[PDB]
């Protein structure tokens, strides 16, 4: 052809929320390029409570939107991100900041309320202002 392009892929996420749709092409630089904290959620479209923290992830990513880039990558698919990681059972949270090569296991709340107070108490540890 001429000019190349891309199609929409499966996610219960969507690139219109705020939650930024991490893949195996640029989580390095989306994330490991990212200076900032990031929050990335390893959940399933074929699993229930995965599918059940969509609304709870997305606010926490409306309101990290500017603070902790909030981003989410479908196990499922990404199935090379979560296991490279040592993603088993989803949901699963992981932060990153201090080590982009090692995320820290997120065990606060996953609620969209939680969320924002953990992305910040993360964000305050780091020099990264904003």
């Amino acid at each position: 052809g001429s000019s190349g392009s891309s199609g929409a892929v499966s996610g219960l996420y969507s690139s219109s929320d705020d939650v930024i749709e991490l893949t195996p092409s640029n989580f390095n630089r989306e994330v490991i390029q990212s200076d900032g904290l990031w929050l990335v959620e390893f959940y399933a479209p074929w699993c229930g409570h995965c599918q059940r923290l969509t609304p709870e992830w997305k606010k926490a990513a409306t309101a990290l939107k500017d603070v902790v880039k909030v981003g989410a990558v479908n196990a499922d698919k990404h199935q090379s991100l979560g296991g490279q990681y040592g993603v088993q059972g989803f949901p699963t949270i992981k932060i990153f900041g201090a080590n982009k090569n090692k995320p820290e296991d997120y065990q606060g709340g996953r609620t969209g309320e939680a969320i924002v107070d953990a992305a910040l108490s993360a964000l305050r540890s780091g020099p990264s202002s904003g």
